[PDB]
């Protein structure tokens, strides 16, 4: 049902691991911001202090991805063309 921000930022991590794992990497790390994003977003209707934290280390857990899957994509696409 109903979809605030929170449960959009939850959305497109799900999203991301499906396309990660059919090799869509640029994709993924579309997900991946728009999931910092969106817990950007979430982040300004906390009312307390530890559920404002949380987000916060779950927005940053997003960064540590896209930096993950930069890492992978690159050796990706190098090993795309050596094969072609």
């Amino acid at each position: 049902g109903m979809e605030g921000p929170l449960n959009l930022a939850h959305q497109q991590s799900r999203r991301a691991d499906r396309l990660l794992a059919a090799g869509k990497y640029e994709e993924a790390i579309s997900c991946h911001k728009k999931a910092a994003a969106y817990l950007s977003e979430a982040m300004k209707l906390t009312q307390s202090e530890q559920a404002h934290l949380s987000l916060e280390l779950q927005r940053d857990s997003h960064m540590k991805q896209l930096l993950l899957i930069q890492e992978r994509w690159k050796r990706a696409q190098r090993e795309e063309r050596l094969k072609a």
